[PDB]
């Protein structure tokens, strides 16, 4: 048995066996996976050279684990004694690696910090429970002994939600990832009871064996957990079809310092909404009953090009107005489109790349935008939705790139965080900001933000690059996501300044960022459920 | 600041011992014995088949034995409590016409519309009336009222339509001075934003007035409980009521974007934890909702509602299951069992507009039951709303599935008139109660495995229980919503009042139905109590907001 904390990079993203790297001396950037070694991505180096400039990649390696200092764990003999009376020794970890991997999430600041060995407060112990009943025991003991507890799923959050902040008390990281089994599937009710430490791909694999699927698909799907999705109410990119995570949740069990809270599968409070989004501050979710659907009979994904971001946006608007909507859509601006096409290492993909070439002779590639559009469901439904959406696309100057079998279209976003580790290894950095903005303000915010970010650095003699995509649309606007990148300097101050620039410009267009009588309400809930404040204290 | 000239309040326009408009009612024409419907728009339209239906089901010459309710001036109500200092403060901010404490005001703010409520008011049994009714005109005025009630330790109970059937507005004790806050003068749409598709609405507004006001601005909400005509937005939010277009427009909780709640410890405003869910369903125990921002939609391009007959309840259930499995569903569906189908067709008026074709569909029903035994024939009403292209696709899909389950089409009728006839049902309960009869209801969600056995067993058991006592009884059912593995099943059951007039006969009928629903795993209507108690003690430290024991 290998634990997931040993399988996922402790100072980067995702599988330890998968990574980008520079082949020397050609300089060709390649991608290695467990299934294939060193596949050349010949267009990628040219892209990085063009954008962020005899081209040399300056190496800025991460510190080796042996060279990182962490203070000794605190001691609490009488509490640890009690743990060891119920838990097996392989369930308790306090080695350097276990401590580091249960300190940090996956934000830029997290990675910068671990990569230079800056480890302020690590947890004193990692516990890996195997069942709901074990969780109940651990939480009861933490409450008795006044021990801070922080539950962890994939540790993929980018908001510091798992960072230990309570150096006065013994603190325990509860790694939920050994609780990773689908307990049952009810094919009449179309529901499934799932242990919430399960990772995304494992969940969809186990469900598929019983002919069903959940369909919750954040961009972190590969390395995040059901329990994390519930505790953060994370967005999914098939939500336009399958619902939001809170709609998918039928019920779940929450272990709290004052007892276990059960939910049932009209008037009164709908109590699940107290725990959904609570980020471990109100107890630990152990098992959830989730609404599932049959594996669809048709799954069809297509690419399209538009001449401008404006055209793509108009198509987005009219699709939503039609009330006949795809399962998934994403629109990439020209910068992200170019990146997508330089992400090329298959018979169907090169055919698409030929179609892009043809298009950009007439339509300037500086302005051309890629859109990926997917449909899932019964054949009759897919056919009606596809024909509706294609009609609207044709009316908005869309150019079909055709299709390939599968969904590897929609799975390209999963690889992005791997490129982030490659930039950080070669004197570069990349961060993100996401906003909701109305249609009236979108195109000015998009153009202004991009122009402002680049010029800020250009004025200082420093290259910088920014792209954006649209993942979701609402009645009168969109969710717009910026990805922006530049060279490292010779402090944390440069990433804080760039974010400030972006945050300011986004506010300038009433883009969304993030007497309150609800504060007293939350304080009531917290003081009642967790009177000793042991559950992920001091978190926003 | 005053109510406009000639304004009369809704508590005076809705029956104080019955349902709905005081001007609308069923009545027996004399000497013919013919049952007729009067409305404020047309008087005494005969329902020539209705008397014979009641005769057949609940029985020599047939006579309706008259059992009138007591007149209002013959009802005793204990004098109201006095709180001079509290009332004098009210008069520095509220007009005399906003404050009421006469018998009519007190009775109409005591009772909802359950059978037990109607039985009690009809016999003058009024044990816990509020002491004062206040009718605020704005959010600011509710804030003032709630601040004063907290300061003076006065019980406050908000009311909308008073249509609830669970006793939710009825004062539970008389220890403290008690105020009913009638929200119904706060009845305006404040704004509509057609770009965002949202509207800000004062929640004292009644269903039809809401849809009317929104329609003027080209939009609609689409929440349609069977009590739509005489219930309020505020009440829908505070009860999480069901609506019969929810298959298209969603539940009230998802229609609610945000709202303002006036509490004894301040006003909670809405924009981690999704806080709206703390107040939704709270039944006035956590404060008063004043104004709500609701998600609305454009008035549909196409609205098409159809009737169909099936040879048996089984055929109809199969069609419903296959419809949901296909994933292409109607905006509304209702399946009526044979007994409710018969009732529907027996209620035909003898008059109609030149633009109305009920006679065409009655005739089709009569021709159909020549080939299919009427004791098994079921009516279904199926409606579609939206863009023409969407309605066309959904209708063709659904109509295909119907033809595979032996459905027989009766055709459309204009707008939602097919679905508007359910609003008339509670007027007949008043007619029954005036003529020595009673009717009650039981609603349950039941699995498909148990649906048809529960339906047959419950109907048989109920009828037999009274037939063995030599008492006539009648029972029907319909299905209003379907789920992955079950349906919402609604029973309507009726019998004679006993010559000795005791509330024990109603609790007994209810117990039989409750018992059997429970046998078949039908739904009925916890460390979370300590959570609630903490919320309550925080929001409402003096326990003035609709105090309950449990
Ligand atoms: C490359 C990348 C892409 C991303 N894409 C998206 C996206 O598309 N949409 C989106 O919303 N977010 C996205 N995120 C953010 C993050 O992945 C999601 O919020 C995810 O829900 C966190 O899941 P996790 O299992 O990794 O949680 P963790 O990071 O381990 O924990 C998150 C919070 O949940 C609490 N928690 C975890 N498990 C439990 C439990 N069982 N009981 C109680 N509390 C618990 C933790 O204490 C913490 O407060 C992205 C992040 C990255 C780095
Ligand atoms: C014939 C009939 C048919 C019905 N059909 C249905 C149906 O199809 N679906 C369904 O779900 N129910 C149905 N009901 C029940 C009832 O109509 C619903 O619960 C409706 O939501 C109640 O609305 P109301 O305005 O009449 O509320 P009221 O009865 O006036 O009050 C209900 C509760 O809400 C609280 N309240 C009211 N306004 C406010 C406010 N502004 N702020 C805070 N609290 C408030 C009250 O104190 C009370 O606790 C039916 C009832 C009848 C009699
Ligand atoms: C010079 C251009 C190179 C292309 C670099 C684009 C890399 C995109 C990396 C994505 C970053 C991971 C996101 C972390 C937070 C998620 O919301
Ligand atoms: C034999 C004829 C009986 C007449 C049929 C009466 C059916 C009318 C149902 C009215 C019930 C409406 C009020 C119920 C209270 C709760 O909702």
């Amino acid at each position: 048995h290998i634990d997931l904390y040993q399988q996922i990079k402790w100072n980067g993203w995702g599988d330890t066996r998968k990574f980008l790297h520079q082949l020397k001396p050609s300089g060709t950037i390649a991608m290695t996976t467990p299934e294939v070694s060193s596949v050349p991505l010949p267009s990628l180096r040219g892209f990085i050279k063009k954008e962020l400039t005899p081209f040399v990649l300056d190496e800025t390696p991460a510190l080796q684990i042996e060279n990182i200092h962490v203070d000794p764990p605190k001691q609490y003999p009488e509490f640890v004694r009690e743990l060891k009376a119920f838990f097996l020794p392989d369930q308790l970890k306090d080695d350097k690696l276990a401590r580091i991997t249960h300190t940090f999430g996956k934000s830029l600041r997290d990675l910068i910090r671990v990569r230079i060995g800056q480890v302020k407060n690590a947890p004193d112990l990692i516990v890996l429970p195997h069942s709901h009943e074990e969780v109940e025991r651990l939480v009861q003991l933490a409450h008795k002994y006044n021990v801070v507890i922080i539950p962890m799923g994939g540790g993929s959050n980018i908001v510091g939600a798992i960072e230990p902040v309570s150096n006065e008390r013994f603190t325990v990281s509860i790694d939920m990832r050994r609780m990773n089994k689908v307990l049952w599937v009810d094919r009449r009710e179309m529901t499934a009871c799932i242990q919430v430490g399960i990772m995304g791909p494992e969940l969809e694999k186990q469900l598929h064996k019983q002919g069903v699927s959940l369909g919750h698909d954040p961009d972190s799907f590969e390395f995040s957990t059901l329990g994390g999705w519930l505790a953060t109410c994370s967005s999914g990119h098939q939500s336009d079809k399958y619902g939001d995570i809170e709609d998918m949740a039928v019920s779940f069990r929450t272990v709290t310092p004052t007892g276990t809270l059960e939910l049932r599968n009209g008037a009164g409070i709908n109590y699940k909404h107290i725990i959904l989004g609570s980020e471990g501050t109100l107890g630990i979710i152990t098992e959830a009953v989730m609404k599932v659907h049959a594996v669809p009979q048709a799954v069809e994904y297509y690419g399209f090009l538009f001449p401008t971001f404006a055209h793509a946006v108009s198509a987005l608007q009219q699709i939503r107005s039609s009330e006949v909507i795809p399962t998934m859509i994403r629109v990439y601006d020209p910068e992200e489109t170019q990146l997508s096409f330089a992400w090329k290492p298959s018979e169907f993909t090169s055919a698409m790349v030929k179609k892009y070439l043809h298009y950009i002779r007439s339509f300037d590639f500086k302005n051309v935008c890629l859109s990926i559009i997917g449909f899932e469901g019964p054949k009759k439904v897919v056919d009606f939705h596809r024909t509706s959406v294609f009609d609207i696309l044709s009316k908005n100057a869309a150019f079909g790139l055709g299709s390939a079998p599968g969904k590897t279209w929609a799975e390209k976003r999963y690889d992005l965080p791997y490129i982030r580790d490659f930039l950080l290894d070669h004197n570069m950095w990349v961060d993100v900001a996401e906003t909701t903005v109305s249609y009236a303000n979108l195109q000015t915010l998009w153009k202004d933000a991009k122009q402002t970010f680049v010029k800020h650095f250009k004025d200082q003699g420093i290259p910088a690059w920014i792209c954006a995509h649209i993942s979701h649309t609402y009645t009168n606007g969109v969710c717009l996501y910026f990805i922006f990148a530049s060279k490292q300097n010779e402090d944390m101050a440069q990433y804080i300044e760039a974010k400030k620039l972006m945050t300011d410009i986004i506010f300038k267009y009433g883009g969304s960022l993030s007497t309150r009588g609800w504060i007293n309400v939350y304080r009531s809930l917290k003081e009642t459920i967790d009177p000793k404040d042991i559950c992920n204290p001091r978190k926003l």
